[PDB]
């Protein structure tokens, strides 16, 4: 009564209408806690044990006499008709109202006061009863067993009071029940008052709808669902004996093994063989082609060039030039080019080197650093060269020993000359002492080094003349002092000759145009070379490329060898990494992707080697560097064989592990861009093999019929035919033995299954998640032309949501779009994004069944991830765990067979693991398997209308209308002879745009469905081969990750000499069991031949070319983990931080940049090699915004303050500390720079910590955006500067629906769709509008587009991109402001406050989190957030159906308040507090996953220990 009476006087002060939505809330919460408290209280006082606090049913048991060890044991036991299916230690967590313990009697009453006496008590029943009974018979068997001396007795009460308290005296009869329902009435009337009154009328509606859902939906529900009545199928008479027998009649013959012995004279015959085809089935060439594209030399240390230098060396350069006798036609143009530049005038000088905004036009420059050529001053053999460039396969004799020469020679001489010698912070001490010393200081003083800055400057050149309106001029450079030069003729491909000094360095002769002699000096020109975008943005960052791989490369080797490598082995590794990196061949990239698997294949016992050789000679060979590679692998690959220690690819030392010779051809084959991928040979390719799979799916229809390909066939047919065991083919008996064995597992968790399916809400609208909205691609509408349009999903969404009223569900959506034909195609290579996976991309219905099938198998298969498919985080290992352990136990043993009496046979057991990815997509799948499966398979629901549901999307996935790219049609429209090959291809298609294509799902996302399919079939195989041998005890085992799968076979072999095994084989064999003569010797053999042959009945192919056979795990517990999100090679991620650059501005450019090392950091990277990359991507971030010191734009030049002491947005820098960039964050050091500041002024009123404060300000003044979720860029805390964006042709579709300043407005009065997406129609259209005009989204959309590429290249050093007063300015002109604004600026007490606020051994997979999640807090941050915001009834529903536990959002919001004033000191209640440090706690609530070496916890403390000791590479530092 107490409380009560606090409540009230705390209600008394507030007049009617004054009091918010969420205080409100907490008021009706309270005194709801007080009524219930009263009669929580009288129970206590007259009846309950429990007169302070509730008490736990553990602690409860404890006290009635129950040992504390049973409880313990009882725990681990799961209820088995709980609808959630608790276990029991949750069981016993909960804490009932009131219990009391009557010598062995337990009595629970559980107190509810509610409208609907029987609802609560049906509710407080499902929640208790079903555990008790549970337990009492639990404590029932364990009386019976003898440990407990007197069997307990457990009875559950629900006393149920109505909201006036009327039934009190029938529910619970005692004295005091007047007193009672005085108080609880007084309570309801302030409650209704507290309802009525005090809220403002503007919320009123939104409070009651919070009424009507923080309840169980009093008077607010929809249900429309019903889903539809689908037909199903009928489970047809599928017998196990049937294949038994059918397996018994197909082991008596003798069956060729599908992979061959690996030995070393194989290998060679193999290579030797397949050089002798190919060398005869191709046109024979006598010269190498070109493969350097810039071919240059040095013979001194190599300078940067500057605009000074460039002027001198250009006129010495061309001085020299004109020396020279010309003999070619690229020659002479050499030569009038050097005559024009030298004939240039004074003002044409200054204005050849003005930037453009000193630029001036003159008659003969027309751009800077351009000039004027006009054909009246070129000769005729300039013309003549002219003509030819703008007027516009063979293989080498691999098989002869003469090219090997010449080839091996000349990569030899180029490598030896790049190797040859040319003429704090606690990770400072380790850098320097072990990088710098090691790597640093030996790789500075090589030739390759000033090569690549070389490189470097003349890529730069090159990209600066790629603009639109330079590159219709010629252009001359110098570098070296003359030594090198440079021309540029009027090119998109830019078309450029090199003139050099002939000396040590990348120089090849024979492919050099000509060869120019004026005494004992050798000019080398080579010939006009054209060059696209992309592999010069590749040459730019050669020098960084090879940098990063060879750093990798020495980190590898001190985990390897565990200690440094020598002099001349890094030197090598550099040489070869920078020869890599400036050749950038599609034909390198194969080749080194093929060596990744050719490696496994030759260090087992079996593997399927040939088929990998051969795939190497599927290209011809044209350049001299693939026959040096090609041979080197040849060597290695025969070393490899006969090893069966491992030799390295690079260089002359051993590896003692085999994961370092993986990661070294894993890097070589990263240092390739992907760039050159996806050009017009790759997609023909994909369109060809589809449409050959389609024609062969087409063959066997009309060959069998398509009721049985679709259907499936039968037993009885496979044992009259048995061609019919081919892929695209399945067997119905099959299918369902499998899905039979797997229920063998899935009917002991037939009520888990229930939940998870029915947790993947089937009825949450379908556009309001984050999969449906994202920037995956995306197949539009069928055009008038015939075309289908590419565009991206959150498009579709936006088109749909125009046309439709509503957001439908995802059953409701598929209802809608049943009838439509699913559509697919091939996805632009202009418009991928990041999140684009695969080639294929398909229209919204189709997405939408996919992910009805993938949802309900996912649901489905979550709950085997402990024993066979492996998810992530702890679930991630217990499968494999489980696996080997079994086999090792098993293997430890020894098998006695009975032959007759009581003499036994001895047997020795062995093991064999096999790895293949059979889970992977095949494009010679069939669909409709699944469609028996599923019809088949267990899911322990109450009806089959979601399994009826799933079986009509397969169903409707059958059959897909495929569409061939423009650009292919294109170009089939091009060429005059068209290949036979090629008429097959164009008859497939009818109308010239669409054709049909059946079966397969064209990789579509079903990898779950495929792998619990698999699993099946390999539950199948061994429930077979259990009942085939009965009186052998055989092993199997299996285990799925991704797309990869492990088996491990246990076999037996005769102990001693084979004498007694072959004679009960005999014995057997006449006995009538002819399925023994596969048994005589090699069991494990014919153990996978019947694998492969039941993977194949449902229509699984093991690949006989990837798959790998071996007795030991050396290859198979670093492929089957490879794969994963979580195990990327950290190589990756560092040489993708160095391209692919927003390009939104310096801030966010250096952000995403660090951003990227960290996480290469979190992969496994070492530290030291972070920290080398992250000074790597900081130089080239500031050399291309020009911050640089030095430069143009250095902050220094215009600000008061140092280089450390400036915010990044400014041209800061930050820390510069890995090891704090992973701790605190990419923005923490803008935050510690205004805790400085602040200090200093508040403490010594200091005028340079006032300057700080006043250009905080300035920044906060050019831009302050509230945080959105759904941005891509990095959000800055105290503002940042805005810059100009890339503007695309055309604007994207529907976004201009709403004008930018609606927007705007929309995102005011909308605080809380800023953290959780909307579920209206009309709130999701807008939201997804704003989305779409975000610049981090646009700039996304467009990352490959060649315009946004070329771009993102230009130096923004001298360009006005910088908004300031809305104008576009230049970098330094917003310094110059900066500085001026910080000059006369005063502190005042709001700007005070505002800062104050501002300013506050074995590799595992242990995932973190910053600040980690209270235990109190149980929904999600974000839901919290909005719940915060919410004012509007819209938002407030949108919230509460969003939260996973809407009851409990305020306890959630109180709780939060209390940590954030423990720990930061801060008020909620305050306005604008939130739209300050929400992000925070948002960036807070992220969780984010490390690979880390050891045994290290998964607590922040522990990763940031385990890095410190990683601190050192070589030593221990603990």
């Amino acid at each position: 009564m107490d409380k009560y009476r606090e409540i009230h006087n705390k209600l008394k002060e507030f007049s009617p209408g004054t009091l918010t939505a969420v205080e409100c809330i907490d008021y009706l919460d309270r005194l709801y806690a007080v009524r219930h408290d009263i009669v929580d209280q009288m129970i206590k006082h007259d009846w309950s044990d429990n007169k302070d606090s509730e008490e736990a049913i553990g602690k409860v048991l404890l006290f009635a006499g129950v040992p504390s060890n049973i409880i313990t044991a009882l725990e681990k036991k799961i209820i088995p008709n709980h609808p959630t299916g608790k276990s029991l230690k949750a069981f016993f967590k909960m804490t009932p109202a009131n219990y009391k313990i009557s010598g062995t009697t337990i009595e629970f009453v559980e107190v509810t006061v509610t409208a609907d006496v029987d609802k609560g008590i049906r509710e407080k029943k499902l929640k208790y009863e079903a555990g008790l009974t549970y337990i009492e018979q639990e404590l029932h068997k364990f009386f019976l067993k003898g440990e407990i001396p007197q069997p307990y007795k457990i009875t559950f009460n629900v006393v149920a009071v109505r909201t006036d308290g009327s039934n009190i005296t029938t529910q619970w009869p005692s004295r005091r029940n007047d007193g009672v329902v005085q108080y609880m009435r007084l309570v309801q009337a302030e409650i209704s008052y507290v309802r009525e009154h005090l809220i403002k009328t503007e919320e009123r509606a939104a409070l009651e709808a919070m009424f009507n859902l923080k309840f169980n939906i009093s008077t607010h529900k929809s249900q429309p669902y019903y889903i539809p009545d689908y037909k199903g199928m009928e489970p047809i008479g599928a017998n196990i004996e049937d294949l038994v027998d059918y397996s018994k009649d197909w082991l008596s013959r003798a069956r060729n093994f599908s992979f061959f012995e690996v030995k070393g004279t194989a290998v060679f015959e193999c290579f030797n063989s397949n050089e002798a085809n190919h060398c005869q089935r191709y046109p024979m060439s006598r010269k190498p082609r070109n493969f350097l594209l810039i071919q240059c030399s040095l013979i001194t240390s190599y300078k940067p060039a500057t605009t000074l230098s460039d002027q001198i060396d250009s006129r010495r350069a061309c001085s020299y030039i004109l020396n020279l006798i010309p003999d070619t036609p690229a020659s002479y143009l050499i030569h009038d080019m050097a005559y024009r530049y030298i004939n240039l005038t004074r003002e044409d000088m200054i204005n050849y080197y003005a930037p453009r905004i000193q630029f001036k036009q003159t008659q003969n420059v027309r751009e800077p650093g351009t000039f004027k050529l006009t054909s009246s001053m070129l000769r005729a053999e300039s013309k003549a060269m002219l003509d030819l460039l703008n007027n516009h396969i063979e293989s080498l004799n691999i098989a002869s020993h003469i090219v090997q020469s010449e080839s091996v020679s000349l990569i030899t001489k180029i490598l030896s000359d790049l190797e040859l010698n040319i003429t704090d912070t606690v990770l400072d001490k380790f850098f320097q002492n072990e990088t710098q010393k090691y790597l640093i200081d030996v790789l500075k003083k090589t030739t390759a080094w000033h090569i690549g800055h070389l490189i470097r400057d003349i890529t730069e050149s090159l990209i600066a003349h790629s603009g639109l309106k330079r590159s219709k001029y010629w252009s001359l450079h110098s570098y070296n002092n003359g030594n090198v030069i440079l021309f540029i003729l009027p090119s998109s491909f830019i078309r450029f000759i090199t003139v050099f000094r002939i000396g040590p360095g990348l120089v090849d002769k024979d492919n050099l145009d000509t060869i120019l002699i004026d005494g004992d000096s050798q000019w080398g020109v080579s010939k006009v070379m054209s060059i696209d975008l992309n592999r010069l943005l590749a040459l730019n960052i050669a020098f960084e490329k090879a940098l990063i791989a060879t750093a990798t490369w020495f980190q590898y080797y001190t985990e390897d060898q565990g200690q440094f490598p020598l002099q001349y082995a890094i030197r090598s590794v550099f040489a070869n990494h920078f020869l890599l990196a400036i050749c950038q061949k599609m034909k390198l990239c194969a080749i080194f992707d093929n060596l990744r698997y050719l490696i496994p294949a030759v260090t087992s016992l079996y593997s399927g080697f040939p088929s990998l050789i051969e795939k190497l000679f599927e290209r011809p060979f044209k350049s001299s560097l693939e026959v040096y590679i090609y041979y080197n692998i040849k060597s290695l690959l025969v070393a490899l064989a006969q090893n069966n220690v491992y030799p390295s690819f690079m260089s002359r030392i051993v590896y003692k592990h085999y994961r370092s010779l993986i990661s070294e051809v894993t890097t070589c084959f990263f240092l390739f861009e992907k760039g050159l991928h996806g050009n017009m040979n790759e997609e023909a390719k994909i369109h060809l093999e589809t449409v050959e799979w389609a024609l062969k799916f087409r063959e066997k229809e009309e060959k069998y019929g398509e009721s049985l390909v679709e259907n499936g066939y039968m037993m009885w047919e496979l044992r009259a035919n048995a061609e019919l065991a081919e892929q695209q083919l399945y067997c119905q008996d099959a299918i369902e033995l499998a899905a039979i064995e797997l229920n063998k597992v899935l009917a002991t968790k037939s009520s888990v299954v229930a939940n998870s399916i029915l947790s993947k809400n089937w009825e949450e609208p379908y556009f309001s998640q984050t999969r449906n909205i994202s920037l995956k691609g995306m197949s539009g509408q069928v055009q008038e032309d015939g075309h289908l349009s590419s565009s991206v999903t959150i498009i579709e969404a936006i088109r749909y949501l125009s046309n439709s009223r509503h957001n439908p569900s995802l059953l409701k959506l598929y209802e809608e779009t049943r009838e439509q034909k699913a559509m697919a195609r091939i996805v632009r290579k202009y418009q991928r994004t990041e999140a684009d996976r695969g080639f294929f991309i398909t229209t919204l219905p189709t997405r939408c069944r996919l992910e009805i099938i993938e949802d309900y198998y996912d649901a489905i298969a979550k709950n085997i991830s402990e024993e066979y498919i492996s998810y992530g985080g702890e679930k991630k290992i217990l499968a494999i765990q489980g696996a080997l352990e079994k086999a090792l136990r098993w293997a430890s043993g020894e098998s006695f067979i009975e032959l007759s009496n009581h003499k036994f046979i001895r047997m020795k057991r062995k093991l064999m693991y096999v790895s293949a990815d059979a889970t992977k997509w095949s494009p010679g799948d069939n669909s409709a398997k699944f469609r028996r499966f599923t019809s088949m398979l267990h899911n322990g629901l109450p009806n089959n209308k979601l399994k009826n549901c799933v079986i009509d999307a397969l169903k409707q996935v059958y059959k897909t209308d495929f569409f061939m790219s423009r650009k292919l049609r294109n170009y089939i429209d091009s060429m005059e002879s068209l290949d036979p090959h090629i008429k097959q291809f164009l008859d497939f298609f009818p109308d010239g745009h669409h054709g049909e294509v059946k079966g397969n799902w064209l990789q579509g996302n079903l990898n779950k469905c495929s792998s619990l399919f698999g699993v099946a079939m390999s539950l199948l195989f061994k429930q077979v081969w259990t009942n085939l041998f009965p009186e052998l005890d055989c092993f199997f085992e299996f285990a799925h990750h991704s797309d990869d799968a492990l088996f491990i076979y246990g076999y037996l072999e005769p102990v001693d000499d084979g004498t007694d095994w072959f004679l009960f084989v005999s014995q057997q064999i006449q006995a009538g069991h002819l399925h023994w003569f596969s048994v005589n010797t090699e069991m494990w053999k014919s153990m996978f031949n019947l694998h492969e042959h039941i993977l194949l009945l449902g229509s699984i192919k093991i690949s006989p070319k990837k798959t790998t056979v071996s007795p030991t795990n050396a290859e198979f517990l670093s492929t089957f983990f490879e794969g994963c999100a979580v195990s990327i090679p950290f190589v990756k991620i560092l040489l993708g931080s160095l391209s692919d650059l927003p390009g939104l501005g310096y801030f966010d450019d250096l952000a995403a940049a660090q951003s990227r090392c960290v996480k290469a950091l979190d992969l496994g990277a070492s530290p030291q090699v972070a920290q080398l990359a992250v000074a790597l991507c900081t130089s080239k971030v500031e050399r291309l915004y020009g911050t640089a010191p030095g430069m143009v734009n250095h902050p220094a030049a215009y600000l008061q303050v140092k280089h450390t002491d400036t915010p990044i947005p400014l041209g800061g820098n930050g820390a510069m500390s890995i090891m704090e960039l992973a701790t605190a964050g990419i923005g923490m050091s803008d935050k510690n720079l205004l805790k400085r500041a602040l200090l200093g002024y508040s403490h010594k009123r200091q005028k340079s910590m006032l300057y700080i404060l006043g250009l905080f300000k300035f920044l906060m003044k050019l831009s302050d955006e509230t945080f959105q979720h759904e941005r891509l860029g990095q959000f800055s805390f105290i503002g940042k500067v805005q810059w100009k964006i890339f503007t695309p042709k055309s604007e994207f579709e529907f976004a201009d629906m709403y004008t930018s300043k609606f927007l705007e407005l929309w995102s005011s009065q909308h605080v809380t769709y800023d953290y959780i997406i909307p579920k209206g129609r009309d709130n999701l259209l807008i939201y997804l509008v704003r989305k779409l005009n975000d610049p981090s989204i646009v700039t996304a959309m467009t990352m490959q587009s060649p315009l946004q590429l070329r771009f993102r290249m230009q130096a923004k050093q001298h360009m006005k991109v910088c908004r300031l007063d809305g104008e576009w300015v230049t970098f330094r002109e917003v310094l110059a402001a900066a500085n001026s604004f910080a000059e006369n600026y005063s502190a005042t007490s709001q700007d005070m406050d505002l800062f104050q606020t501002l300013t506050s051994r074995a590799k595992v997979a242990r995932t973190f989190t910053v600040r980690e999640k209270d235990q109190i807090i149980q929904n999600s941050i974000p839901a919290v957030i909005g719940y915060k915001f919410a004012v509007t009834v819209e938002e407030m529903s949108d919230v509460l159906d969003t939260a996973k536990f809407p009851d409990s959002l305020s306890v959630d919001l109180k709780t939060m308040k209390d940590g954030v004033y423990r720990e930061l000191g801060l008020d909620i209640s305050l306005p604008d507090v939130m739209k300050r440090i929400a992000p925070m706690l948002y960036k807070s609530s992220k969780s984010r996953v490390v690979i880390v070496q050891g045994n290290v916890e998964g607590t922040a403390e522990a990763i940031c220990r385990y890095w410190l000791k990683s601190m050192s590479l070589v030593k221990t530092i603990r």
